[PDB]
């Protein structure tokens, strides 16, 4: 499912991703938008074999068992394939554990290279929540 904007800030707050870890939904819109372009359906192969899943881009190294990454974990006990999701429940869930883990959103690498220190509040601009 490719999310529009206000669509997916709304299904955001809905599952209580606004102002999780003092991160304004903004920010998680931001993040969304350079991770996946809004697409649950996105993955990205990594260099290390790794892959990352869905909206925020998710990675089997740690987070979600693919079968397929070497000496990897899936602290958030789930097939990575849930990450695919038309429903973003499973990827919501999965990043509160990550936001959660010590360096908040700047494990989402695009995140701190795109959206940190911006105008993150334009990502939700006249939107209805
Ligand atoms: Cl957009
Ligand atoms: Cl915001
Ligand atoms: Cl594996
Ligand atoms: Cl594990
Ligand atoms: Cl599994
Ligand atoms: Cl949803
Ligand atoms: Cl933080
Ligand atoms: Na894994």
């Amino acid at each position: 499912k490719v999310f529009g904007r206000c669509e997916l800030a709304a299904a955001m707050k809905r599952h209580g991703l606004d102002n999780y870890r003092g991160y304004s939904l903004g920010n998680w819109v931001c993040a969304a938008k350079f991770e996946s372009n809004f697409n649950t359906q996105a993955t990205n192969r990594n260099t290390d074999g790794s892959t990352d899943y869905g909206i925020l881009q998710i990675n089997s190294r740690w987070w979600c068992n693919d079968g397929r990454t070497p000496g990897s974990r899936n602290l958030c006990n789930i097939p990575c394939s849930a990450l695919l999701s038309s429903d973003i429940t499973a990827s919501v869930n999965c990043a509160k554990k990550i936001v959660s883990d010590g360096n908040g959103m700047n494990a989402w690498v695009a995140w701190r290279n795109r959206c940190k220190g911006t105008d993150v509040q334009a990502w939700i601009r006249g939107c209805r929540l």
